[PDB]
């Protein structure tokens, strides 16, 4: 059938919500692969009997077959180990996973998630051979949720409400620019002015965006269900047509001054992938905290190649 | 049973469709008032049956007797004729009703559709004698719809990640707000200096906004589908405490510098009605145009009171 | 785009729930077609705007052309005068739209609505030349929604846990099995012998099934809520492949002992069109009721051929 | 607010695709309850974030403190260790709880998850004082989704399409009623008769129904996705007054000759808890097998009361 066909590669947390949230929409026929036997078809079976409940008629498969990927419209890749020491092994993978969409399923859209999404993105761009509008990275839609949510809970309304752009990389450098957070479309100084919500407050609201995924480590938990909804919410810009402003890393071409490496940016997802890279005009302060942010992703980069 | 009890005052076109998008998004029991006899039945009935098709269990009935009023949870006022000599027709219509929603429903939350909006909100406020937080008045919601869907397909950008501000008043004075658009929460401004639209562009957007109405009028049609579609967006962010920042028609109390009339102004809508009033902070431009706004509501009230 | 194009030829009452509710499910771009100038670019433009409450992003467009067909994927047929007189006059309407779609959209899946559907589908089958998995018409899936609903009320449960099947052809020759009602996948007669429902009721809401649309015209009203409902969930099963069982008139090759008619039936409606024909292993009475509905759709569609 | 309050007492795998789902569906504030310290808040704060990409307003937060559940309006119990040893360490659990909830929430409607459910959701109506209408336990919506999703498969229909019914019992003495399958409303004996589906088929799906659970731990993975999207079907007919028929344990006074226990059998789920105990009318050789089914829940029972 022409339903779409999404190839998780990588079975595990995040995989796992992933493959439940396509059936809650019926999005598409899911296989969960993993190089882990048995453990990818056990999820895939549970997961497939939520078609009832949901009113849905999405396939449900379990892989541990690389040339699966054929018929893919969407692959997804998390798989990956989990420091710098791991750069050079998690390339070795993506350069394992690009061979294997190159061959079976040249014309799928990819989005990466194994960290350094930054890096690891750019290292599949590189091995798959896919045009520069069919891969991206997880980044901008994960960390601007809990922007978002944070300032949402302090002004009492809806979350989605609040627009906010973090830039640059995924990680310890994402740039937070407070000049682009609204709410209900209105510049947040508005309610700063109105002493709705201080400056110290959002600071604070900023450092705890940062660190947000050593906060759930420390609470003896780990983030997997809103990176998870991220991803879904990307993917399926793609797959309806929705075009969707979404920050995610894409190859820069020139934006920000630099070129030959993935970022962080605004950009528009529809049927022909990133259909538009938006470029914020950010200002002198702005760009310098962009350019720590390349500065890093480019470091990592260079290790990544040799073990 | 504790599921809202929805009572729609006026049966007409807006009146079908709101019935219909009640029961696709299952959100309450919908009463189809009218005093034209067997109508509200026959569109009742019809509707009644889609609950099978969308598997939602509202149930859907046609209503003379104002007393059916009784355990409302919400009212949405459609009914009036449809010009200055209709203004003291429409204002007797807003007392009957008023004095109905005083005896059997003083505590449901009323959303006003009759034209011109703003006054008839006011007057119902002042016959029914619910609270200032729980009774509004359609308009920026369905204004700004047309504004933000005009931007988007130039744009090519998901309709929704347009967002806009056009305050004041529904009607030709509304006041477009240039300053407060963005496109997935970057300024407008932005878009125009990489010449992706034009400020000529976007004045002929705003007349065109202005003028929808009687744009659709001459096409030998009516616009009936949108301004449903926003009523529902306005009672389900009530009826599920959804805090969405939505602008609508309100008891200014100093804001703007006016106090003692209804103008367009966002707030947010959750369990409590109108949780908070939001003032922009405009220019003194920006100012004038909003004077000129409450002015015409004001002359057209004061035609209202006497035959 | 591979956003699906959706036309509806005949834009009228019908046409305009059925084009709000594509915007509400984001299904696919629209186009209202009918040969009356002006009215479907003004419904068009209203329903448009409703992208934006909807979160949607569905081009919604206005035709008197009928080259528009063009890239069609699914293609809905209200369009029709509306007695046996008219037979003729809405023959000569499916040749003409036939041959547009033989020549623009040969691929479409086609749902006819114009009534009487069950010859109105055929004539259109012959005059359009697609195969016969990929046309079908409306019966069922509105005239059970009524059955269901009765006794769903009677019931006070989910009207969607109630199914049951009506077949043979829309109209008042429609077949009420009463053998195949069942609440909860339970047989209706255990709810008999319970005396939670009575025969005599079941045989008024039986009567009350087949008048429905008489008694909602007689109510100063007329069908098109319902119709729309049940066509937008015909045609959603198409394009999400979704294989929901639906009862819809089809060509008929020996089922039922009848051949080159068709009639109303469960059918499997996915990717492919028309997936699979369940043929009921109706009993001798049943099958006589089955027979007199095919001698009323034969009767008619002697009279359509000739003015 | 008037927004639903949902205590998950227990905050595992199951729990954290109920708040997941919860978030999704926009259904009430979420509480994830655990004695283990950290773990819940850890959950909560990565599922909050989902909001965003839901266009949500839930609450998600963690909690150590039993008192928490005051104000809950829906309980839903997973905590328990996971044979017979284990019965009455469970007991002193459900103990614990229905104290806290007779205290805090003795208006809440609970549902029981804890295995082995039909004696654990006993032990907690006894311990929790609530009324027989308001507590039931998970048992036929997660083993019927099995039973419907294979015979789906095999007969390429959507999933929901195929309705069946599993009683007396979660576990391996649960009743499977060959004659209580339907597909699109018809008797599944038709199909059979037509040879696309056989006795033999059948019996093999019937075993893997029953062994599922088995299944899915021998392919080192565990089931929590569909039992989690059973039990918020079951949470959600209640919040929403659907009505729906779910197959739910619930105390028996008579019903297939069974008193003074709690065994599985259709139910319909409303705003008022049970408001319909539907009792199916078994043949002799099916209440044998209902019969065995109780009786193992009344040795477990009776294995639970001492260590
Ligand atoms: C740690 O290894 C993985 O998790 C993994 C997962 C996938 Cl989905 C593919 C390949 C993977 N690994 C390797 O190819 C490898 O070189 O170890
Ligand atoms: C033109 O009259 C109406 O449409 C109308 C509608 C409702 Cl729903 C109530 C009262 C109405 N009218 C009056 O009370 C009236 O004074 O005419
Ligand atoms: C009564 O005429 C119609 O409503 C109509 C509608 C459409 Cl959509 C096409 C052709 C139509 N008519 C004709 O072709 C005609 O022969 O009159
Ligand atoms: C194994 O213990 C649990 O998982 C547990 C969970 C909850 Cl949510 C409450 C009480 C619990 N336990 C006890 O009260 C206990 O007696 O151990």
């Amino acid at each position: 059938a022409p339903k779409a066909k999404i190839v998780l590669v990588g079975s595990g947390m995040i995989g796992g919500v992933m493959a439940t949230l396509i059936v809650q929409k019926n999005l598409g026929d899911v296989v969960l692969f993993d190089i882990v036997k048995n453990m990818p078809h056990g999820k895939a079976l549970d997961t497939s009997h939520t078609n009832v409940m949901a009113y849905s008629n999405c396939k449900v498969s379990g892989s541990n077959t690389y040339d699966d990927l054929a018929g893919a419209d969407v692959v997804i890749v998390t798989a990956g180990f989990t420091r710098d020491d791991l750069l050079p092994l998690n390339n070795k993978i993506m350069i394992e996973i690009g061979g294997h969409i190159k061959k079976n399923c040249p014309n799928a859209f990819i989005i990466v998630v194994t960290n350094p999404v930054d890096v690891m993105v750019q290292l599949l761009h590189q091995h798959s051979g896919v045009p520069k509008n069919k891969i991206i990275g997880l980044g901008g839609v994960l960390d601007t949720s809990r922007l978002k949510y944070y300032i949402s809970q302090k002004l009492n309304v809806c979350p989605r409400d609040v627009n906010a752009h973090i830039v640059g990389a995924h990680g310890n450098k994402m740039v937070l620019l407070k000049r682009y957070i609204t709410v209900g479309g209105i510049p947040l100084q508005e309610f700063i002015n109105n002493k709705l919500i201080s400056d110290a407050e959002l600071e604070a609201i900023f450092d705890r965006t940062v660190n947000t995924a050593l906060e759930i480590v420390n609470l003896h938990a780990s983030p997997y269900v809103a990176p998870a909804a991220a991803i879904i919410e990307m993917a399926e810009s793609y797959l309806k047509d929705l075009k969707k402003v979404l920050i995610c890393s894409t190859l820069l071409e020139g934006q920000y001054g630099h070129s030959d490496i993935f970022g962080g940016t605004p950009v528009v997802l529809g049927a022909n992938g990133v259909e538009q890279v938006i470029e914020l005009q950010l200002n002198s302060e702005e760009k310098a905290k962009f350019d720590e942010a390349i500065a890093e992703t480019k470091r990592m980069k260079a290790l990544a190649h040799a073990h």
